[PDB]
């Protein structure tokens, strides 16, 4: 139950991309949450909608996104999907974009971020960043795995079918098991 | 003793968070120092710290880039340095005219005094702390915590011995002791 | 809230040190804890621990990989904690009994409490100790600079805020504050 | 193919464990190779000693040469603990099994590894994804081998050994290397 | 053989700098190499001399991963800020991005360093590149121990024998030289 | 002016290594220099070192302790840095004499000098040379590539540079250039 909680939900990487995540947020308010979104760039048709389906202006700045640390605490921050340039950053502690920030206001509170990976370079260089994040504390994982092992060796992405459990969870403290699998039997 | 010195002055982050340091070029300047602004931003305030130093504030990397060959400072402050500044820094990156005003610094051996101030200090951004104390020529303005409940990860430092720092620095020390309850000095 | 808990208690460094860490030893048992002593080294310091806490002290690997599915702790201190475990800690080793209980308590996604004590923190080891402080389920009893002239780089725990340290740890929460001028707590 | 390859193979950890790698290293001979094993450190050794046909490398300086002298063409760790794993990505060598893998590394030879630890996805993961991205370094695959009672566990399939080799002697990560360990017990 | 490989060619840092590779890409092209500019922001020529238009966007970088694959993506010169970028995974310019997509692929990336901070704070980020699979470097060192004790650059003249030995999997050798004696 | 300085100098690695450094005790105690060895481990080519200096080999990491707070180096010198040390000393490990001594010496801000020798240095352990480079008070006696083509990894100090190291290391300056062919200097 995430009825009466307040969900962050931020949007990185490309405008177009994001068509599979709209059920999610649909659930989540479905569910009883209210919803925050937050997006990585100040027409869009994809962001036209979204402040439609939930009640709340969609946070576009830096300074937009402060408030979420003591003003408007967020019970849970999500990102999906997650790039690697935002990963990467992320795990460095840099804020360079409103989702970013959001991201820092939430572990600011000691805060759970719930991730949903998806970068090409996973098994590559964003390795590293990766499972930093995993082993940081407030930081869950959507279960992941390889989506592509012949065409991208290198790359994983998450089960977005399994965010809104990843989510609960995330609200009890706790990473959803499997968080690794075989994600290339479910696309 | 800053008299004489060439001391570079940068600022990361929100505008109204500055006044902290205002005063700060004030000091420095009535204590002989030439002072060089160098802002990450490309606001009026600006030509006001421009009068106060006598030099326009530096507001490009391509600005900032002499700053290695040409006009090497002294001394390289960056006060309030955010998190976001603070990691970049610490990897290396130079995509503000800030960061590159104190790689043109680290180039020359030259000493870099950071008054740090981010939320997550103590969660993600902590190696990146570290790493900075551990690194060749690079000071901190002694620092702590500023709201052990209210931001349990914060850590800022205290901004009024911005020039004690400094002083021990161009004699290459650290001012000591460089961890300090913050949370105490609060109400100046 | 020590009471009917299993703490894990290991002993890192010289065994002269920890004269200091002997009465927090007692102070858990009166509050009601089962203690298991580990020492990281197979005198009365080691006779003493296993006569204060009902136990014999682990000191073997083998000896504590147990802690992990057969006698699961609620949470495991390590005071003190050296700089070169803390380094070992950080980057997952387990070349010693002490390590490999910490591991095994980790491995169940329970508390471990640490007590620093290095000459270092500030030096080569602040990143070890930050990315610990940034890590699922560490904890950390308040330290800091104990000897800012004489020892720059030093940090210390204040180990009188051992148990209120064990007791957030236990809610999964960090005692506040964590840095703290250790120097007039000497 | 294995026919004519020296593959080294590396034990770390408590001699128990290794009775279930014994298979695999059979096989591997059954295919051509010349194994020669080398321990961290009885009567499992011998065995080890009398399917293959050599005496293991048992000390720091007996691996050493496994660099200029008498370089192999693979070598396996199996099992690799947590410990040697968190060792070998931080360049260590305080062991020959260690040093054998840093002689082959020397050349640009391939280091095939089959992890086993119950904190891969806590402190551990940083090292793991470290070598994962090295030069000259391969994964049998793996994945969590208890997702509840061990979360961050994770153990090679060690099934798939000798496709890991193959595949690393052709300088390839064996695809996909991230598998649902738990669904092969 | 560059003959008939598909090179990819990116440039980071200021504009006035490059001068020193533009001979470059003539010889990659007249020893039958087909070339992709790709620029983090003189352009005109390159594309003159290349027959192709300068990627200049992170979108427009991102074909090079599944449709226009790369057989070698050089980048040079290597700011520091990009080694810095490059290594820590992040794609926030065309130039990173077309050498994650190359990385996508196994195939390989030659680096041509150029930082005054190289044996300073960058010098971790350039050695998880040295050591990390599919990327290779031009032979590089010290250009001016004196003058900039932290400085380490490539050796452009040797750009195209690194480029070479990188299509076979190789780095050349001596990978580390005194820059400053060819200074 | 090793004239009235105390150095520490530590040896790691095999033991029939140090056909080498012999000449090197020999030219800083010549330059007026007190010279302290300490050995990694507790054919007495040593008995010669504890000879050639009239000082007892601490090799003990508690024989070491009283590096910090009792007998302060000015200099500590580690030559040849084995791989193994190199990592443990860039990790903050004290588990040797002479780690334990290097850790008693930047204790106190003052210099370490390293001579490295390792097959990795541009492999896996390339990270932890340039952490240590990069950190206060450890300086390098310049080095480089061996041999390119035999050990492409390989990287080794000019060990003739071993006094001017120190030298410099002890105005708190690194000596140039630091990086050098290496192969060009061996005969």
């Amino acid at each position: 139950s995430l009825k009466g909680k307040r969900i962050g939900f931020g949007f990185t990487g490309s405008h177009c991309t994001y068509e599979e995540v709209m059920p999610h947020l649909e659930k989540l308010i479905a569910e009883g949450a209210e919803v925050r979104p937050v997006v990585s760039y100040t027409g869009a048709e994809w962001i036209k909608k979204i402040e439609e389906i939930t009640g709340f202006k969609a946070i576009n700045s830096i300074v937009g996104a402060e408030p979420l640390g003591p003003k408007i605490p967020l019970d849970c921050m999500v990102i999906a999907p997650l790039t690697g340039n935002s990963m990467s950053k992320f795990a460095n502690a840099m804020t360079d974009s409103p989702v970013l920030m959001a991201a820092k206001a939430t572990l600011r509170n000691g805060k759970p971020v719930v991730l949903a990976v998806s970068t090409n370079d996973a098994l590559g260089l964003n390795g590293v960043n990766l499972m930093r994040l995993m082993a940081t504390k407030n930081i869950y994982f959507v279960p992941f795995g390889q989506d592509a092992p012949e065409k991208k060796p290198n790359s994983m992405v998450a089960r977005m079918e399994l965010l809104e459990d990843t989510v609960l969870e995330a609200l009890q403290g706790k990473q959803l098991q499997p968080v690794v699998v075989e994600k290339f039997r479910y696309m």
